């Protein structure tokens, strides 16, 4: 089970792609919802993304088959559809997803954000770093639902910076096309919704607290971050979670002027990778940074929910530390950060402590030594 959200709003899901292309915006939403008697979320909806996570894992795609027979029934503690929580105007977060996952893989971080009072759009990438996503080739294709699918790209040692580079500023941009979207959504602009849904747009009409945004994301998804940080000002703050920093370009930086947080696993990070990190800093700008105890790098995704503890160690999903304890922590001190800088009236500021990595599972700044 991922755990259901742990703040006093009820979560509904739904998934978006506007437009209908390769080009287009496809998100998952995580929101407040009305309503607590809907279905629960199908966590992997269709038998492609098995197919691709068999490939990204290095097995044959018949593998793929097995996944879906353990895991293609699995749901996610969110209200399918659900109408959207009225009467009160929402900050917003974009979340970017790691290497090898797609939208509906950090539901356990999507609906505890949401459970707060957040609308969440956790976007997919279509920069192959998915390990599928899918699209619709023209408007008749999208009309009889004829999805055209794509699969993670495996690069050779010399594409590596290039291609970790091009995929990052699209991912950028993608998030910032998501923010566009839910924005003009949240005037009222007709919408049409390239899947057939039983989830009225217009319902966002009037539902963002349009200045309160912030980008969250997992590995690449949190080089992801700073990338749309360093190039799209909307973006009020960044949460970079466990961050990949490789794909960064030199240039990026020194131009990050809004606050950033890092939340580290203890077991996934390297100098090469806190280097990067630390050229982040400068006097001028608002840095935190701590370590998880005993935790590895999936445990930020819901693969960290999906089996028991043993496999769970054995496969890297799971570290020392219980995976509830651990995304309690992070999801709380994600809180208090965004409370802070982006101005919330909460009582976010109860997890303050968190943020300076005060707490018994939680080492301040980095437990690894860059000299
Ligand atoms: C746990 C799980 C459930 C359903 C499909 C795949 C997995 C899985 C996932 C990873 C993993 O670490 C990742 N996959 C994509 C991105 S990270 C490693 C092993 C397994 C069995
Ligand atoms: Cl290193
Ligand atoms: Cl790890």
């Amino acid at each position: 089970k991922i755990p259901r959200g742990n703040g006093p709003y009820s979560v509904g899901c739904t998934d978006l792609m506007f437009d209908h292309t390769n080009k287009g915006t496809f998100l998952r939403l995580y929101y407040p919802s009305q309503d607590n008697d809907r279905l629960d979320t199908l966590w992997i909806p269709n038998k492609e993304y098995f197919w691709g996570l068999s490939k990204f894992l290095g097995t044959h795609w018949l593998m793929g088959n097995i996944l879906r027979l353990l895991f293609g029934s699995m749901t996610t503690p969110a209200n399918w559809n659900s109408p959207l929580r009225p009467g009160e105007k929402y900050p917003l977060v974009v979340f970017s997803h790691g290497l090898g996952a797609f939208r509906t893989l950090y539901s356990a971080i999507g609906i505890d954000l949401a459970s707060h009072g957040f609308i969440v759009a956790a976007v997919e990438h279509r920069d192959r770093s998915a390990s599928a996503t899918y699209y619709f080739k023209d408007q008749s294709a999208a009309e009889i639902g004829d999805k055209s699918w794509l699969y993670l790209r495996t690069l050779k040692q010399e594409e590596e910076t290039h291609i970790r580079n091009e995929q990052v500023r699209q991912r950028a941009k993608e998030c910032s096309q998501a923010l566009s979207l839910i924005l003009d959504i949240d005037h009222g602009k007709p919408v049409k919704n390239a899947l057939d849904l039983k989830f009225d747009m217009e319902q966002l009409k009037d539902s963002i607290d349009r200045e309160k945004i912030a980008v969250i994301g997992h590995s690449f998804g949190g080089a992801t971050v700073i990338q749309t940080l360093s190039e799209d000002q909307r973006f009020r703050c960044g949460i970079a979670l466990d961050a990949w920093m490789f794909p960064l370009g030199d240039e990026v930086y020194s131009r990050i002027p809004q606050p950033l947080f890092f939340i580290n696993s203890e077991y996934f990070q390297y100098p090469a990778n806190i280097i990067k990190m630390k050229k982040c800093y400068s006097p001028d700008k608002e840095r935190k940074m701590i370590t998880i105890r005993g935790s590895v790098h999936q445990n930020f995704a819901d693969f960290t929910f999906a089996t028991g503890k043993i496999i769970g160690h054995m496969l890297k999903l799971k570290g020392d530390i219980d995976s509830n304890v651990a995304i309690d922590l992070s999801n709380k001190a994600s809180l208090a950060f965004l409370q802070k800088h982006l101005g919330l009236h909460k009582d976010f500021d109860q997890w303050d402590c968190l943020i300076e990595g005060d707490d018994e599972n939680l080492i301040p700044g980095t437990n690894i030594n860059t000299t």
